[PDB]
């Protein structure tokens, strides 16, 4: 039996895309074409481990620091890093310490140090320095004993991930989204939280420590995707937070690299148009910036929403003529590309695309 020539057009399903961009298909299946410590350098992030009796008093403090506004301006890892040991490993911190996310965050140049404190009278404790800003340690030290919070290390971390699927995007479009989200699992009986946390006041102090905390990201993430069982309705809202801020401020780019992927019976390459020497340049550059993207694996997707290095090179304003090819191919398909807005100069590369493929659709 010969070959039954097929056409499907662009991999608008988007999970070629998505195997491409989280490095687990080789760039080499679709596309063609050592640092020392003399030559570069190494920011070590330690971050104290603090194991502690009464876990769940000293998250209450904590919560209760950051209802009160306090502005943990870089000093806040280890203590939103307490929050994520009690909630997430329930207070066992060697197992999170042998986590395969832990060794991808030593890649980030982290390193966590366990500093045993048999008990600690309060917050102002766990921050010891003889050097550091004493404004906050102060202020710790005037938090009162006072048990006033209505949450938990849980709900407070699940809140949280609410900011996550539009962070990216500015305040305004963040906190709106996260009234809206609010409403939606209040209304289906999921989660209901504090009406305090729900003041402008509160979210925004939320929404200045997501944007400028690394590492509560990340750990939301890990959370959300490696929760496999045992589920709080926490443990759900954070998993529905990470799966909605996938590809957050890459969706676009994304869709662009969907529509210059074609499938046939054979299976699926690279677009004829975007193979040619005109693009070739913009190919290869491409062609570097998912790579660079694919090596961070399964934390890809939420490479703009962690500003990881280099991710600033998929903006897809810098590749004209493969967003032509794509907007070609999907304007031939009655479809469009949101975002993307081909100039008058690749106009004639655009029709190329859409004649093309209104051509092989036989």
């Amino acid at each position: 039996q010969d070959r039954t020539y097929r056409h499907h057009g662009p991999e608008v399903s988007g999970w070629f895309s998505e195997q491409l961009m989280t490095g687990k298909i080789p760039l080499t299946e679709v596309f063609v074409d050592p640092i020392t410590i003399i030559s570069g350098i190494v920011r070590q992030r330690v971050i104290p481990v603090y194991v502690v009796n009464d876990l769940e008093g000293i998250c209450q403090h904590i919560i209760q620091a950051f209802e009160a506004g306090v502005d943990f301006q870089d000093n806040a890892d280890s203590f939103l890093l307490l929050l994520c040991l009690h909630h997430a490993y329930q207070g066992d911190h060697r197992l999170f310490l042998k986590s395969d996310a832990v060794q991808y965050l030593e890649g980030h140049g982290f390193r966590f140090e366990v500093r045993e404190k048999e008990n600690v009278h309060r917050l102002d404790e766990l921050l010891p320095n003889v050097t550091g800003g004493k404004n906050l340690r102060r202020t710790l030290a005037a938090m009162p004993e006072e048990e006033t919070t209505e949450a938990n290390a849980g709900q407070f971390l699940s809140f949280a991930s609410l900011f996550l699927p539009k962070l990216v995007v500015g305040e305004k479009a963040c906190l709106e989204k996260v009234q809206r989200q609010i409403q939606v699992h209040a209304e289906q009986g999921l989660i209901q939280y504090p009406t305090s946390w729900q003041s402008v006041g509160h979210m925004m102090v939320i929404f200045r420590l997501m944007r400028t905390n690394f590492l509560i990201k990340f750990l939301l993430i890990h959370q959300g995707m490696h929760m496999v069982a045992g589920h709080d309705a926490n443990d759900t809202v954070i998993s529905n937070s990470v799966a909605q801020a996938r590809f957050s401020g890459l969706l676009i780019v994304k869709t662009v690299l969907d529509h210059i992927l074609q499938k046939t019976d054979l299976g699926v390459r690279l677009h004829p148009l975007a193979r040619t020497a005109k693009v070739k340049n913009e190919v290869s550059s491409f062609k570097a910036a998912l790579g660079s993207l694919a090596k961070h694996g399964e934390y890809a997707p939420f490479a703009r929403l962690l500003n990881l290095s280099g991710v600033n090179n998929l903006e897809h304003g810098l590749y004209p003529q493969l967003s032509a090819i794509a907007l070609g191919v999907a304007t031939a398909h009655g479809s469009t590309l949101a975002g993307v807005n081909v100039g008058e100069q690749y106009q004639q590369l655009r029709e190329a695309a859409t004649e093309a493929e209104k051509q092989l659709q036989q």
